[PDB]
């Protein structure tokens, strides 16, 4: 995260931190707990993940310190990647993790609200983007969890913004004009939490951007309402 500041403990509980064990192992993405066995993530953290036996969720974590040997994680039984998706940039960038045990729901890990079908004709003005990410293009992964509050922008005008891409209804994007304030790499499958009438929803999935926090470069979010069928679809599966 780009201009932002450190969280406090519990304040983004459905927040995880999904390690690789491959080659060794470290952070790869961001996630949101949305149910009690899963985690709604970005499909292009998988890129060259051949199995779901690499990968460790962690919930209830502020700094990533706490991450040891001895330190529990919850396994992945599934990785599913929305069957449209190609790339960020064209969309479609949502997966959901099935973990192999379900999340004992607590004030440390709990999860974040969907949005509403009918929450679709609401503003949104209250949203932040979490994560461990880097604090400009060339620097590291954090130690503790940052947050930064970024408005909304229209689609229209994100797309004057990303002349030559064809920004969708199904992204949505966040970000000041004079920038300054964003996602950055090591955020991504992270979630963009937006407060509404007193309750959290996860309104994007961090994607992509033209770097971070730059001018007239908002950052790019998998827009959930869009794709809430499809994450009933396959959590609700009989
Ligand atoms: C010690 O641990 C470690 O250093 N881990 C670690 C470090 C960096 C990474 C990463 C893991 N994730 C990628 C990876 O592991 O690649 C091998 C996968 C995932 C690859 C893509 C990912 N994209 C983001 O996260 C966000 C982009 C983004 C999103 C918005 Cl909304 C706005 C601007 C954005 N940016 C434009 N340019 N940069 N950001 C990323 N790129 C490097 C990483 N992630």
């Amino acid at each position: 995260i780009v201009g932002g500041t450190a969280s406090v403990r519990g304040e983004w509980p459905w927040q995880v931190t999904l390690h690789t064990t491959s080659p060794t192992q470290r952070h790869l993405c961001g996630g949101s707990i949305i149910g009690n066995q899963w985690i709604l993530t970005a499909a292009h953290c998988f890129y060259g993940v051949e199995s779901p036996k690499i990968l460790r969720v962690y919930s209830g974590i502020l700094n990533q310190s706490e991450i040891k040997e001895d330190t529990s994680f919850f396994g992945v039984q599934e990785i599913i990647i929305h069957d449209q998706y190609k790339m960020a940039e064209s969309g479609y960038d949502i997966a959901l993790l099935k973990l192999e045990t379900t999340v004992g729901y607590g004030d440390s890990q709990r999860p974040i609200c969907l949005p509403s079908k009918g929450d679709r004709n609401v503003i949104y003005t209250d949203c932040w983007v979490t994560g461990w990410g880097y604090r400009k293009l060339r620097d590291k992964i954090q130690n503790t969890l940052q947050k930064a509050k970024i408005p909304l922008v229209t689609n229209e005008e994100c797309q004057k913004r990303y002349r030559g891409h064809k920004i969708t209804h199904k992204m949505i994007c966040a970000g000041y004009r004079e920038g300054g304030k964003d996602a950055c790499k090591g955020d991504s499958g992270g979630p963009l939490s937006c407060k509404h009438n007193e309750v959290w929803h996860l309104v994007g999935i961090t994607s992509w951007g033209e770097g971070c926090a730059q001018r007239e470069r908002p950052g790019v979010y998998t827009n959930v309402v869009e794709y809430v069928d499809w994450i009933l679809e396959k959590t609700q599966a009989v």
